[PDB]
Parts: C-alpha cells; structure tokens; sequence
C-alpha cells in the first residue's frame, strides 16, 4: 500500500471542511449510471483533481437522493489503466472515515449465464476474484488494524437483506424482465475474452464477467461497510466458434445508454431500503 | 508500459535506414524453428544488441522466403526471464510501424490433449491467457490510440483462412500424422507443471501448455496484424501419479531438433498462403 | 530476484561461524507447530533480526530432534504481508548452502475435501500454484545454475518414500482419525474465500487451500532438496449459501493450539524416517 493512514485522514478532513454534507451511503457509479449524480438535491461537486491525494480520472458528488444523504463517484478507477489496487480503492476508505455505512457498487458486464439478455440487471450475490488468486489484492501489505482485521471473511460480502428488498422494489416498478442474480467474476482486461476463456469462466460457476468492483468490495468489507452491488448485462459473450458476433465497446456503451433511465430509477428507489 | 510512442518510431527509423528490405510478414521463431533464418535469400542480420531500444536476448533477420518479404526473430523473450510484457512484445509494435501486415508465431508446448504425440504440430485456434486474468497484460496502462483501441476483441485472433490453407499445405506435403488444431494455454513458468495442475489445465479446455506467444498475439491484434500460430508438441505432460515419466528440457530440445526440417518446410510453404 | 549469489553465501557464512551445529534437516513451522523449537536439545536460537540479509518477521533455531541435526524456522514469511517470493524463500537457499538435504514444510489450511474434519492432518501429495500461473514465481528472473536448472520439474516434488513412512508412523501413534493425503492449492490472501471461489477450487481438484508453502517447495526442489509437507485442517470452508458458518482466524488459531501436542509428536517421530 502506498498511502499512509494519515493520507486518508487528510483527505477526509479536506472534504469535511469544504461541504456541510454528511453522507451515510456511498455509490460508485459503473457503466450506464453516470447520470445518477444529476438526480441529487442540495448537491455539491468536487472534480477528483481538486481533492488532495485522489487518483487521477471524474467527479465526487455529495447530495440527497430519495431521502438519503449520499456521496457518489461519477467515474471509477481500473486495474487495466495501470492503477494498483491500493489506488483503485482509496476512496472507499475515505468514505468510511467520513461516516458512510453502506456502499452501493455497480458495473457493466458480459453475460456468461445463457439465460441472460442484453439490458438485464444482475444482483451480485457473490464474486470470484481471479487477480486475488495470484496475490493482486488491495489488502496486500501490513494490515492497518484501524480499518480492519488481517484475515477478513468474504463469504457474506453481499448483504442478504438488501438483495431481498431489491426484488420487492423491482416488482413495484413492474418490469417485464425478471431481476437476475448471480456470481460476478473479475479479471484484469482490457481485451475482451476469447471463446475458450468464456467457456472456462462459465464452468468456474460465473454468471457475469467484468473488470472492476471486486477490489472495492474487499476493501469495503474489511472496514465494516454494508455492501450491495449489481451488473448491467451489456453483451452476451461469444461461446462458440461458428458465431459471427464479437464483443465491441461501441455496442456496450449503447446498451448502457439504453438502460440509463431504468438504472437511475432502480437505485433511487432502493435508497429507502438501506 | 515503459516505452514511449517515440521509442518505437526511433527503432523503426533506425531499421529502415540500415536495410533496403521492406517486410510484409514477421515470424517469431519458437523452439525448433531457430534455423529458419538460414533459408532466407538476400538476407540481412542485426544482432538484437545493435538495435536501439531492443530488449536483451538473439538476432533480427530480414530476407525473402518463398517469394515473400519477411523479418524474423531468431529467439524471443519470456516472462520467466524477468521481462515485463511491454518488453516481451516491443518488437511486435516495431514490426507494425515497418509496414508488416501478418504475424506468424510459433512455440514448443506440452501436450494436454491425450491424442497428441511428440512431434505433432498443433495449429493454434484459440488461447487461454492465465496471466491476463490477474492483470499481467502488455496493454495494461493508458491506451495508445495510434496503435489500437482501449478494449480490443480477441475471440477472432487466429485467422480462419490461414488455418484452412494450413491443412491444404499439409496434405501436399503428404505427412503421415494429421495436423492437430486446438487451444493453447499460457502460464508463467519456468518450472514444469505438477500432475494436479496438468489435470486442471486439461479440464479448462486447453490442448497444449506453454510459456509464451499469447502476449505477442494480444499486441498484434491490438495494432491490426493478421495472426497465425502453431505449437510443436515436444512432450506429453504427466497426468497421473503412477507414471514414471517426468518433463525435462533436454528431451524437449531433442524433439525440437527432430522436427526442425519439417517445421522449416511447413513454414516456407505456407508463405504463399499469406 | 533481489538477492545476489554472494548475499546467500554471506548469510550462510555468518551462521556457520556463530554455531557449531551442522543441520541435515530444515523444518519450516506452520500454524500449530511453533512450539516444536522447544523440543530441540543442544539448541541455539538466532532472532531473524540478528541474521544479516534475513527478511523481517521470528527465530531460527538449531538443535537435535530425535537424533537428527535440524534447523527450524519458528515463523515464516507470506506474500500477503507484501513480501516478494524471492524474499519469502530466501532461507531455503541458505539452508542448502549450510548442507541441509531435506526440507519439512507445514501449514494450516481450509478443508475443501468434504471428508476432512477440523484437526485432521493432510499429507501434501501434490500442489496447485495459482500465483505461478500468472508468473509470480520465486524462480522468475535469470537462472542461477549454481543452485539448479532453468526448467525444473515439479511432478515429483513431494517425496513418495517419506509419505509412505508417515502412514507407518501414524499407526504406531495409534491415532483414531486416519491420516489424510491430498492436493494443496495456494492463493495469495489475506481474505478468506467466497463460496463461489471455494466451489471453484474444489472442482480444480484441490483438497486443502492455504496461503503459503508452495513457493518454498519450488525453490527447495530447484536446489535439490528432498521435500515432505503436510497441512493441519483448521476449518471446513463454506461451500453453500444457506450455511451460517464463516471462516474466522480466531477459530483457526484455536484449532492450531488443540493440535499442537499431536503435531509435535508426529514430526519428532518422523525424524527417524528421513
Ligand atoms: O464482455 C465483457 N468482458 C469483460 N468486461 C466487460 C465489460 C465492462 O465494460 C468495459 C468494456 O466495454 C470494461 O470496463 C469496465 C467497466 P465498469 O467500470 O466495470 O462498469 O469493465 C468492463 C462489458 N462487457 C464485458
Ligand atoms: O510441458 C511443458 N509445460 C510448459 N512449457 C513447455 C514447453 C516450452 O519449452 C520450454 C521448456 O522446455 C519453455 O520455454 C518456452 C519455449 P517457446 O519460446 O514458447 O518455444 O515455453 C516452454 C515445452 N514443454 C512444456
Ligand atoms: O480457509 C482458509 N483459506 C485460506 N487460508 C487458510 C488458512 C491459513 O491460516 C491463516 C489464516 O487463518 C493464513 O495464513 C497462512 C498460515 P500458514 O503459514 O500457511 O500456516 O495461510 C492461511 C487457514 N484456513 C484457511
Ligand atoms: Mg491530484
Ligand atoms: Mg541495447
Ligand atoms: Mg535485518
Ligand atoms: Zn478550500
Ligand atoms: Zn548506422
Ligand atoms: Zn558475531
């Protein structure tokens, strides 16, 4: 870890003296949810560039959403951009020092489960941390007891009650497609997977594949935060050689734009379940 | 990535001013194919040590092979020697700047498919990038748009037409053994795999296991190169505990020497299919 | 690798001039076996802090155990603490330079095999090196021929004869539970695995999961050492979502304390089988 405990405190101190807002919930906006910061009331924005110690991008926005005090990251950091996990997850620890109690994390992912369709929303019930198997972990290094324990458990990382309420909220929205729920696997990227790799990941028990989130969840659980997350299925991964399809970021972005309104409403409504 | 865009250009410039040769095809010679540089006509060799910015080894040879202008790497770089992938793949980007359009990559690999025999040639139809799952990727870092896109697809990395023609060429050579075709999995090395690991890799869907190639293919596809590759099966990996066999580099080298003449003829002939 | 050949020699020289002991066996004490150093006779201890070049912790103890000259590490190094594998395995090469011929390595591990119970001892018959698949390997870098070969085989890493004798010794101890034997998989840590990851590891063929040992075994085999190892099953990993259990280090430590007397007797007795 490159940051000292003091660096985290210094950043939290700067934020507390520049806004009267005191968030209880933090939201890391993944693909398709970037526009959520526009729904906040009594909002205050800080470009990441103005906040001491923050990694380069991106804006941090404080405000009220459906009755809850929130702090949102419009744009996140990725291992594929060259960032070490201690940088990617820096904001999570700052949020804890600010008084946050719940972390909502979202992303865009390729569908491995054959029953998923583009546009589906998949609640993350569990994850598979591939980089972690090789030691690439935000917790690598001496443990800071002021945040958490040396060996934190992860089998109960995704809050059960929040997932239960998510389905209830979904029914109230009267959506046609059912709300999916499964396992998210994280890999480094930035290239899209080969057919052999996709077949491999599905056989490992994964339902969706992406390049983020897991590191943030690990750090959040370590410092005691409640966690809720979901993936927007932006594409169905290619599983055979006779297929003419091919993953492409252009289409992925469009899927995100198409689901934007739905994702924003979903999140706003679930604020009351926290 | 440690190299700047300018470093690549500088190296390409040095090469262009030191030889009149203008290659259209690049060949990275793996185990057993080191002698191919001796078949080139109007050849010109440069030890890697004389080329500015080149990683340490190894010779770069320009020349004509069966009617095609080529540039060949006699000796490649490996992650197990301590090289980061941005170093291992440096030559691939230089080749693109030189005007190359097709990359032929070869290697020696252990056979996982039970039907393979020592001496067999396996066309690479797909790959599994294990280091990539953990973020070890030549593309890690800010993307250079002058080479390619941020999220390149890899499901169609190994050119279908070239593989089709490879089988046709094989029949004309009248070989006894059939030309194999499957999935190559790359791992770091340098130790040979345990029985448990071999069983694991086979269950992942891999047909052959090696310690190179994949990084070069990823960088090649990113910058638009057409790719063709194959593995020389130098040994059948140990799959059980009651077996007395044991992988050893001495035997692997001998298998390469035994297939040398065959590999050289095969490559020379397939030059006309490009 | 950060250490020079001379660094290893310098450390071995310091140790040889500070004790008359000349060990033939080295024991790296994992969880639950820390108290074994108290059974040595004619013992001499060196805190790791007093030995030039040694990584930070931990004590190195020389002495006689059941008739054999030994050198034991009371405390080991882990990748999750931030140590590169060339640091974690430094002592193994020093032991070889001292004249050691056999390495005994032990650890605490989570049980993946459904038949294992807390307190069980599992002889390590094989391993799966996940960090190694991505290149994280103590042998990464130029090879030092004075220690071993560039491509060492690992399929016969765990000595068959010693495992055979281990079962004989077990019967003489008249234990109620049978001595288990299987595959150990190493991952980075420090967090405990999710349910999805545990299901994944079991399907890979692993019987126990831990965060050490493998790197030490790889380096030992490379320099010619005979190797014997075993895991103390400190907990049964959570394999389903309806389970209320959850891995926790407190319970893991207690399991180690409960098996301490048994582990110490087991090791002392097997000294005669070396
Ligand atoms: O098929 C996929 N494989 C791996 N990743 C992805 C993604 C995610 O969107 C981007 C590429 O279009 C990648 O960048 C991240 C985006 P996010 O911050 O996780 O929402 O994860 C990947 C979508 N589909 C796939
Ligand atoms: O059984 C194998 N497992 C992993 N790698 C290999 C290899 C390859 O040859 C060398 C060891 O003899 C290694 O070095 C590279 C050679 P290449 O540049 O990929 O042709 O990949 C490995 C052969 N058999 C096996
Ligand atoms: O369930 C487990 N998963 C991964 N590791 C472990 C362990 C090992 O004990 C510690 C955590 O309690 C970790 O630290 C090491 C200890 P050792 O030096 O290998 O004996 O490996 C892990 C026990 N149970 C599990
Ligand atoms: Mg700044
Ligand atoms: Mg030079
Ligand atoms: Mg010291
Ligand atoms: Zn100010
Ligand atoms: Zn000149
Ligand atoms: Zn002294």
């Amino acid at each position: 870890n490159g940051y000292t405990y003091e660096d985290y405190q210094d950043t939290a101190k700067w934020l507390l003296s520049h806004t009267e807002q005191r968030p209880q919930v933090a939201v890391i906006c993944g693909s398709g949810l970037g526009g959520l910061v526009n729904k906040l009331t009594q909002a205050q924005t800080f470009d990441y560039s103005e906040i001491p110690n923050f990694p380069e991008s991106g804006r941090l926005v404080f405000g009220i959403l459906n009755g809850r005090a929130c702090v949102m990251m419009q744009g996140r950091f990725h291992m594929y951009e060259g960032y070490p996990f201690w940088k990617v997850t820096f904001p999570v620890r700052v949020f804890r020092l600010l008084g946050v109690e719940t972390l909502v994390v979202t992303n865009a992912a390729g569908g491995l489960n054959p029953n998923f369709e583009v546009g589906d929303i998949m609640l993350i019930r569990d994850h598979i941390n591939l980089p972690g198997f090789s030691g690439e972990n935000p917790l690598r290094g001496p443990n800071e007891e002021r945040f958490g324990v040396r060996f934190p458990a992860m089998s109960d990382a995704y809050d059960r009650d929040m997932r239960q309420k998510a389905h209830s909220t979904w029914k109230q929205m009267g959506e046609q497609r059912e709300l999916q729920e499964g396992t998210y696997v994280m890999l480094g990227g930035p290239n899209f997977e080969t057919v052999a790799e996709c077949r491999l990941l599905r056989n490992l028990g994964a339902d969706a594949v992406g390049m983020s989130t897991v590191p943030e969840v690990i750090v959040a659980r370590h410092c005691g935060l409640r966690v809720f997350g979901f993936s927007l299925i932006t594409n169905k991964v290619i599983m055979d050689y006779e297929s003419q399809g091919k993953a492409n970021h252009e289409e992925v972005l469009e899927a995100g734009k198409q689901a934007a309104q739905k994702l924003e409403q979903f999140v706003s409504l679930l604020m009351a379940s926290i």
